[PDB]
């Protein structure tokens, strides 16, 4: 089984410098991308950077260019990011995430599939596409319907087939990828998630919602750089009457 763990957080003084570790094991390393991906204390999913498996080719955030640095050391099957000049935007727990490829009879779909525990950063006194997600919560009975919606502000179909991902993420954890490519289940994800949609307009839903489904929900697109996040929908479970003979 795959693992990450990410190390070197804490809390730091405005305009000061840092390097974040990530330890992999269980998979080899040295024939994947990687990703660093942040969570603010609001719980908004912001992408940071991106690295080929052999640092040739490398993304960034345009609000991190020219101060973060990403790396890797193969032999050692360690990921680095480093930071200089902190500021107060850049509080947040870090993520390690692994770029995976699903082979499939048309191509191989790249999504992030594997995500570290993450490690925590606070700093102390002193034409994207976007994704408009609704509802911001919702509240369902045992067994009825969960649903939700994305518009992106342009196409994220890409000869006839769409780029969207959703993710599930529950407190304590990572996110913890549930459908790809709008509609194609994820590999153990029950029936009752399905996704649908094309074009700007998709939608998750759940049905019949159960117990442990309470979660964050977020949608995802991987189109193009920069990869972008939908807001997320908090969903809870209300206890139903019980019922007599």
């Amino acid at each position: 089984e795959v693992k990450l763990v990410e190390s070197g957080g804490g809390l730091v003084k405005p305009g000061g410098s840092l390097k974040l570790s990530c330890a992999a094991s269980g998979f080899t390393f040295s024939r994947f991308g990687m990703h660093w991906v942040r969570q603010t204390p609001e719980k908004r999913l912001e992408w940071v950077a991106y690295i080929s498996s052999g640092s040739s080719t490398i993304y960034y955030a345009d609000t991190v260019k020219g101060r973060f640095t990403i790396s890797r050391d193969n032999a050692k099957n360690t990921l680095y990011l480093q930071m200089s000049s902190l500021r107060s935007e850049d509080t947040a727990i870090y993520y390690c995430a692994r770029s995976g490829g699903i082979e499939r009879y048309d191509g191989t779909y790249y999504v992030m599939d594997y995500w570290g525990q993450g490690t925590t950063l606070t700093v102390s006194s002193g034409s994207d596409i976007v994704l408009t997600q609704s509802p911001a919560s919702l509240t369902v009975s045992l067994g009825q319907r969960a649903t939700i919606s994305c518009r992106a502000s342009e196409s994220v179909d890409y000869y006839g087939k769409s780029f969207m991902n959703w993710y599930q993420q529950k407190p304590g954890q990572p996110p913890k990828l549930l459908i790809y490519a709008a509609s194609n289940q994820g590999s153990g994800i029950p029936a009752r998630f399905s996704g649908s949609g094309s074009g700007t307009d998709f939608t998750l839903n759940i049905h019949p919602v159960e117990e442990e489904d309470a979660a964050t929900y977020y949608c995802q697109q991987s189109k193009e750089v920069p990869w972008t996040f939908g807001a997320g929908t908090k969903l809870e479970i209300k206890r139903a009457a019980a019922k007599g003979e």
